[PDB]
């Protein structure tokens, strides 16, 4: 399965709420389902995007990425 590594993805700031949820319930669930550690950057770190940092095996990271994409699509109607 390989070592633990980190990858970042970017989500537009106006969509990033799709992955958090009340009480962070969504991001908590996405971590649980993927097995990866997932954080988000502070909200005013600018750019048009928020940076999400995903740490785990490559497989966990891929699963987290698809859960993040599918969540943005559920709540916004588009992928990022």
């Amino acid at each position: 399965m390989g070592p633990i590594i980190t990858t970042q993805v970017t989500i537009p700031k106006d969509l990033a709420g799709s992955i958090i949820g009340k009480g962070g319930q969504r991001i908590k669930q996405i971590r649980h389902e993927s097995g990866a550690s997932i954080k988000i950057d502070e909200p005013l770190e600018g750019s048009e995007d928020r940076i999400i940092t995903i740490t785990g095996t490559q497989d966990q990271i891929q699963n987290a990425q698809y859960l993040l994409q599918n969540s943005v699509k559920q709540y916004s109607g588009k992928f990022f």
